[PDB]
């Protein structure tokens, strides 16, 4: 699917390049990013499909684009230099490709279903690591500060603690947080009530780099379910969906 | 100090390069640049004392140097890229000048006491934030695990997210989150168990970049406590502080 994977790419950087300079200054970025990448999605392919913030995430079978325009929201605003674009696109229910762009290190990450993942050029492939105890695991607090969703992230995290990870690292962007993962930068991801746009794009990436993306519960991935669990390896991803 | 900064500049850069190198691959390293500075600044100011990881923290009236060669260690091995030199400086028993370099993403942070600081040339200043829930906050799980240094990490935490904080960011470099919050995209950092090796050169930045570096328990830095609250504003630092 070329010509719409080359606007993925072409249509990511455009958007990574306005929310660079956008940076640079002392919501409305948002807003023009989106309306930017899906009005030109659209009427480019105007009976496609779209899968954006702006019930639930219902992926149909046909020809859909999953859209997060800004990933790292809170980040950008401190100018935290962690900020992200992804679009994923999705044909026959299955998850074709995924395009990531970091605005901060200009790095693009895509992956095509079975033709492999890259940062910038070079192809991308995760660790292989099956050990967690040797093991850098990712997570994300969330924007939700409900007291049974802040006690259920300090749960896993003691969960992830005492289950005697390496480290673990949270970093204010989940697409970025993945894209770690499929580059070997880390070993393992963890996450509850996080939306599919966020997901999608990741996954064929951390997949095409060799790793694995499941449910929470160690079952299949569900994009409604709003969870993940994404690996070096199925064992890892099984340890760690175990531990919680 | 002019001749000396300069010294642990030229260091800080030498021992990045080697990082940014020995990191290309596939800990020797550190040895590398802990004589790598230990040895030049010795034979160039060899009345001068050493604090480094080889009471350890007792800072005299004596020109004294405070290094990491690599902050960042497990970091190192899992190519996670935030990993970070640190040669701090001090006379009569005060915090001189401290010097910090973002190996992989390239930036020589430093700060000279009256003299500001900087990154790569550009003047850093704190964020000045004072709503403690509108906070980006950053910190370290730190060395051991025992279930000791374990379950703080997570009373910490749980009562930091209980305070309705903006964000919590671990990213596994001490030196550059706390450079982080010299720069302004952060807004606190606080951590228990962290050596001052890790801290000297910090505090210089955060300081002459107009932020407050205090003692966890709201009292002023002691070297020798292995533990820091810093953040935008004694305001911030107060609240983090006031929750512990």
């Amino acid at each position: 699917w070329e010509e719409c994977f080359q606007a993925a790419v072409q249509l990511a950087l455009r958007a990574g390049q306005i929310i660079r300079k956008a940076l640079t200054e002392e919501t409305e970025t948002d807003h023009l990013v989106e309306d930017l990448i899906i009005s030109e999605l659209r009427e480019r392919f105007p009976s496609h499909r779209f899968i954006a913030e702006e019930a639930k995430c219902v992926l149909t079978h046909s020809p859909t684009w999953i859209i997060d325009p800004i990933d790292g929201t809170c980040n950008f605003v401190h100018r935290f230099p962690t900020v992200a674009v992804s679009i994923g696109f999705a044909v026959r229910q299955e998850l074709e490709f995924g395009v990531i762009y970091h605005c901060t290190e200009e790095r693009l990450y895509t992956g095509r279903r079975g033709r492999g993942a890259f940062c910038n050029g070079q192809r991308l492939r995760v660790s292989g690591e099956t050990d967690l105890s040797k093991a850098l695991v990712l997570t994300e607090i969330g924007p939700k500060r409900d007291p049974a969703t802040l006690k259920l992230f300090l749960s896993n995290m003691e969960r992830l603690l005492h289950a005697k990870a390496h480290g673990v690292r949270v970093i204010g962007s989940s697409t970025l947080a993945l894209c770690h993962l499929a580059s070997g930068a880390a070993d393992a991801y963890y996450q509850f009530g996080l939306h599919c746009w966020d997901l999608a794009a990741a996954t064929v990436i951390i997949r095409e780099a060799g790793g694995i993306v499941i449910d929470t519960s160690g079952g299949p991935l569900d994009l409604m379910a709003c969870r993940v669990v994404a690996a070096s390896t199925r064992e890892m991803a099984m340890l760690i969906a175990q531990a919680l």
